[PDB]
C-alpha cells in the first residue's frame, strides 16, 4: 500500500529533469509504455509514421531476421523514428535513456492473420 | 494476455508530428506516473524544484487548505511547475492533456512524521 508521501512524489515531483528539452522523450515514453518495470529495457525504438504505414511494411521488401526466422520485412522508405538507449548512468530502478531521433528504414517481423508487425528487428 | 500486435503498438508505436514536443509532456508524464489508469486524472501539477526544496515548504508559510483542512503550507518562493489539464477532446481510455509551464508559489498539505508533502493543494 502506497504511502501518502510516496504518492505525492509520484504524482507531483519531477526534478529529475524539468518539463524542458526533447532530450527527455525516451525517459518518459519508456516509462509510460511500461518498459522500465523490474528492469530497464536496454534499447527500444519508437516509430512515428501512421499505424497503417508501419503495417504496410509487412507487404514490402522481404529480408531475413537477425534471429534466423524468416518473417521479417524492411520498409520501402525511411520513417521518422526515435532511438532509446539506456545510458551508462542509468541503473534500475532509475532508468536513463538517450533520445536520438533519426529517419531510417525499419525492419520488422510480421505475424498473425492479417499479418501485422509483432516485433521491431532493426532500423537501417 | 496482451496480443503480439498489441505489444508491438505499445512498445514501438507513437504516431504523430511533434513526438518530443514539450506540448506532449503532460500526456507522457501523466501516463508514466500512472494517473491515467482506470480513468483520466482531470488536473495535476508536477513540481520541478528540488525534493528537498519542496519538503522545506512544510516548515514555511502556514495556510488553510482549499478544502478547509488546516495542514497546508505555501512556498515562500515561486517554483517552476508544469500544469496539466485534461482537454475537452480527452476521454478515457484516451486521455489528453494541455501542458502549461509557469512559475508560481505552491500550496501543499503536510502530514506524517516527519511532516512532508502529502497533497498538492494549489499554486498561486
Amino acid at each position: 500500500k502506497e504511502s501518502a508521501a510516496a504518492k505525492f512524489e509520484r504524482q507531483h515531483m519531477d526534478s529529475g529533469n524539468s518539463a524542458s528539452s526533447s532530450s527527455n522523450y525516451c525517459n518518459q515514453m519508456m516509462c509510460c509504455r511500461k518498459m522500465t518495470q523490474g528492469k530497464c529495457k536496454p534499447v527500444n525504438t519508437f516509430v512515428h509514421e501512421s499505424l497503417a504505414d508501419v503495417k504496410a511494411v509487412c507487404s514490402q521488401k522481404k529480408v531475413t531476421c537477425k534471429d534466423g526466422q524468416t518473417n521479417c520485412y524492411q520498409s520501402k522508405s525511411t520513417m521518422r523514428i526515435t532511438d532509446c538507449r539506456e545510458t551508462g548512468s542509468s541503473k534500475y530502478p532509475n532508468c536513463a535513456y538517450k533520445t536520438t531521433q533519426v529517419e531510417k528504414h525499419i525492419i520488422v517481423a510480421c505475424g498473425g492473420k492479417p499479418s501485422v508487425p509483432v516485433h521491431f528487428d532493426a532500423s537501417v
